[PDB]
């Protein structure tokens, strides 16, 4: 009852998994939210519960925008209170990412890219605050939102909307002692299936070490922002990009 | 011979001033409106009295829905039907009201605030580009996006998403010769519902003249960005705020 | 009658295009120069042939030193002595060269880069404001200030300082009806041209000058503390 | 062997807090000071009583002059003379006073405000890099540089120049494995000269707790940036402002 509890969206794999593991290692009980990756979510929960019993549960939800998304987001937050009796930390990590050229239906693309990257964060933030000591929300942003990838307008719109949520929610929730911050990766984990020749093109752009961030390096910034060492920090977005965003064309 | 412009939410206030000033510059205009049919028709009558066959109205709800892409395609189609071309799109229409995080359905609020401020601009941008010189798009942004109104999360999210669209569409549409820029008012025409005491509180905050922007002052920056004097400007957002965004708390 | 403008570094390139376009708009102009006397006088001769006694030149070193305040007071005073008024100040003069962090003295580089790009604009702003119907200052900024050229630390510091001055001066001078804004060129090598999204159009000094003309016009009377990027979209392009 | 840090302006207030927290983390420290000799020596004595031979003082004026490069080289050299290495540089020393545009010589004000806030950090960064594992530089910026205090032009110019240095130095020193970041306080320790009524005016503006940052809160963000938990972070500026910069006029 004395261990704090965290919800991490899109926690089965990659960066969300690293966040969930590092929160667990810091002493949090975790809700591992997932959409399609059930086997991976359950494997992570079983690993964490082997390390300390009754410290991890999974929660499935589609975070695409729809008439039912508010209820789904309320139920993710409720899953943390039902398992652990509290919810101290929300990490909005789940995200759709694919091109939408201006030149799936376009409204499905809107629902997926704006829903996962912005509306679901907003509704999870409402539900988190309504249900409420070091409370905080961390949003996974994008260091490159001002130099965006060609043909990613909806993704980019969603990530800019998430900056606006981070700022608006930081201002409105400060009186409740809820801090709201972001972590903005540059290039972190690349797709397994991406050719090494294409991965290397991206790695060579990064000033600091000519490599992508590990998931753990992203998670380290999340751990800092939820810690007692960040008690005066709200409305801040920490770039974890190895200097990538400083590199001109 | 005369270029043509679409102005969304053009029946009243800033959109009306933009439509008038484009018309005075030589443009044929589509006056888009949602509810303000009498004002839209009155404006078209006034512009047509000055030069015949230079203004038409087009009704559309720009709330997000599965038919919003068709409504946006229809607005651009209405410009081609009336005038045989579409040179300028001004994304001005916008919903604005509070959406507190702590306590219309929330999904209707998402649809209205994110639809009008961000998704409709995106879909109008797609339709504008697909249907294609001095081609340009001007998005009406908000100079106060980083110092937002308490309890305006969804509005602020939509205006941040509009910044993202302005940048992403500038990058992607540059090869087609379409420039995409923004105009960011601070306090301009104050809400019709606001009491006089509250209006004077906001006026006194503005360094340059202790007054709100006129609609015509906002329209002047739109006129610059669509002109031949801006043909190397794309992805830029011009604040028209009298210095308000420079004022600390 | 006619308003008057000071343009620093006005003998060549962007300053010259700004001076010509202000003159064409109906301003009388002070053409400031440091080393380019022949070019400054050639420009003044071209403008005075169009309208008599509407252009003068003014020599000043804008390197920071013990005398830079007096030099900046003289540039503003030159406008008031020639024309009886000073409505517009365009801070265009700039030094540009690399200053690597790892291996002219470095303090000479500070005096040139920080002096010309930031301190002279500050002192000219003070002198302009102290001597005071559509009054404004336009600072020539840099669209790539947040994605800087490798080994250009002092240049980049000076251009960031000039953003700070634009904002601080906009705030402090708004009560005097003086607007303060910036224009931020991108590129004004074929390598650089190929990266520009609007690169089908040639970058020109006239395009920068067009943004300056907008900002000093009545069409910008509510605009202060704004920096207009004129970069063809270059600052949007990722590495 | 213990790493070593230089902290400028470290005799009192935030610089002392940074020196203390670096010492508690296991660094040997150079306590730079200008006028505060008694406070600097009293701090070095306290740190040396905790662990012998872990703190020294170094006096220097960081006003700009033709000698400033030699002074900055000497500060870095004092860390190597004492400790055999120099792992961290914290640029904290800063002059802060108004310089009204409309009415010390102005050139003295330039030398002090631009010297301490920008040129000395630049020259110390050059000396730090030239003299060269987890190497990093942390610059103390200002969260309110875009909403500045009235009549502080030179101070604001100096802090904007420091942001430029942070980004330029991050790009250029990344290949040498030197990270360069910033910490941007909003309101922390209020000026000693300020009356309680004026201090309370500022405190009431801060969303998160209606109070200024403690010196330790600022030092916490510095400790994070120099730590292994920030190995991929360079060119980032962490606001530590309690949401103050999000508050509109
Ligand atoms: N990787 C990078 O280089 C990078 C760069 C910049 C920003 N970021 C940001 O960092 C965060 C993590 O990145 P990442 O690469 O680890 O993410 P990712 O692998 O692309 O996606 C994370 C998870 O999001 C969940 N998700 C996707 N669509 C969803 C939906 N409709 N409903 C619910 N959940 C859904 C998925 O869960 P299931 O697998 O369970 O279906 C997926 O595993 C994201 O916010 C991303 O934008 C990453
Ligand atoms: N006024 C300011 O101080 C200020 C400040 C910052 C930014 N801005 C921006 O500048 C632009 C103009 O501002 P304004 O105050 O003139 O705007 P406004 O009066 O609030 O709204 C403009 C028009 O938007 C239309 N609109 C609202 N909901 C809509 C929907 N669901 N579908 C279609 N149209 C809809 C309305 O058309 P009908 O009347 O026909 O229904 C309305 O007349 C907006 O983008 C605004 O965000 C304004
Ligand atoms: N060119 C670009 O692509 C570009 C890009 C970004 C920003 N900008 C900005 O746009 C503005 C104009 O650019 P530009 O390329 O036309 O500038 P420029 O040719 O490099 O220099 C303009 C003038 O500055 C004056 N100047 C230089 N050092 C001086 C000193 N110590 N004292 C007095 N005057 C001095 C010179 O006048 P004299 O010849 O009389 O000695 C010079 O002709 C600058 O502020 C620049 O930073 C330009
Ligand atoms: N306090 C805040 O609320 C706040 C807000 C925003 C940003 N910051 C930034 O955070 C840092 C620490 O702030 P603070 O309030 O603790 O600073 P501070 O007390 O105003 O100044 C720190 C030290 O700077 C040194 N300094 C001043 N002029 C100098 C010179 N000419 N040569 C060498 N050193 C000089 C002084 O050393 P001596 O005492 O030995 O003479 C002084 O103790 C500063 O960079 C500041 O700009 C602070
Ligand atoms: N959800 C999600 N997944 C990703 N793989 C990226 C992403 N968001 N943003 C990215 C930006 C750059 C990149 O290389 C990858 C990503
Ligand atoms: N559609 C729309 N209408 C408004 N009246 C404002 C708006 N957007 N943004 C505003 C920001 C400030 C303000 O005083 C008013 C507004
Ligand atoms: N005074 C001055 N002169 C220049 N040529 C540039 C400059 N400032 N900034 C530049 C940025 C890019 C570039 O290609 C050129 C410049
Ligand atoms: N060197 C220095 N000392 C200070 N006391 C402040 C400062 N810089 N910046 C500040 C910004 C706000 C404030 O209340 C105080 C300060």
């Amino acid at each position: 009852m004395e261990a704090p509890a965290a919800v991490v969206t899109g926690a089965a794999k990659r960066i969300g998994r690293a966040i969930a593991v590092k929160l667990h290692q810091t002493g949090y009980r975790v809700v591992i939210h997932y959409h399609n990756s059930a086997e991976a979510a359950v494997s992570l929960a079983d690993e964490l519960n082997k390390e300390r019993s009754n410290t991890a549960v999974v929660c499935q939800a589609d975070l695409t925008n729809s008439n039912v998304l508010p209820a789904s987001c309320e139920e993710i937050i409720n899953s943390c209170f039902r398992a652990f009796g509290r919810c101290d930390v929300l990490v909005n990590n789940a995200s759709a990412f694919y091109p939408t050229p201006l030149v799936k239906t376009v409204e499905t693309q809107v629902a997926e890219l704006i829903g996962t990257n912005a509306i679901a964060p907003f509704l999870l933030t409402m539900s988190f605050a309504q249900r409420q000591s070091n409370l905080s929300i961390v949003n996974l942003c994008d260091a490159m939102v001002d130099q965006p990838c060609m043909a990613f307008s909806l993704y980019n719109m969603g990530k800019h909307a998430l900056v606006g949520l981070t700022q608006s929610a930081a201002l409105e929730l400060a009186p409740y002692g809820i801090r709201v911050n972001g972590v903005a990766p540059g290039v972190s984990l690349l797709p397994v299936a991406m050719g090494e020749e294409e991965k290397d093109k991206w790695r060579r752009k990064v000033p600091l070490g000519r490599r992508e961030a590990s998931a753990e390096q992203i998670a380290d910034a999340v751990i800092f922002l939820v810690s007692g060492s960040a008690q005066y920090i709200t409305g801040s977005i920490i770039k974890v990009d190895g200097g990538l965003s400083l590199v001109h064309a």
